[PDB]
């Protein structure tokens, strides 16, 4: 009944819409947390201080972490700072990012309030 819980339905719901199919084509290198060892990507914890990927956003809600819609939103922008911080700006994982996170702010700028 309260706006709190309704706000995090709103959040879980575009959650469940960036791990859906749909935007499965864009989608797929945030779903789990980089591997930096086997990417061989030995500077990355170096310059990425707080990792973040969709499980863990996923993991956070399904162990009710967030205790409102800012926290999520923080995660999730995180997710796509961390992108555009390690990787070159003219990489595709940054095109993917861009797209994905332009799906995110559109429908949670519909946050019910
Ligand atoms: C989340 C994130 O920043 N990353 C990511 C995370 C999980 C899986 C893949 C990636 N990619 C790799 C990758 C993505 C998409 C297309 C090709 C490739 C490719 O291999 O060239 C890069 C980057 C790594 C930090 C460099």
């Amino acid at each position: 009944m309260g706006k709190l819980s309704e706000q995090l339905k709103h959040c879980n719901g575009i959650l469940k819409e960036l791990l859906s199919k749909k935007h499965a084509a864009y989608a797929w290198p945030f779903y789990k947390p980089v591997d930096a060892s086997a990417l061989g990507l030995h500077d990355y914890h170096d310059i990425i201080k707080h990792p973040m990927d969709l499980s863990t956003v996923k993991r956070k809600m399904e162990n009710r972490d967030y205790r409102d819609a800012q926290e999520f939103a923080a995660d999730v922008r995180l997710m796509f700072s961390n992108c555009y911080k390690y990787n070159p700006p003219d990489h595709d994982v940054v095109a993917m990012a861009r797209k994905l996170q332009d799906v995110f702010e559109f429908r949670y700028a519909k946050m019910p309030d």
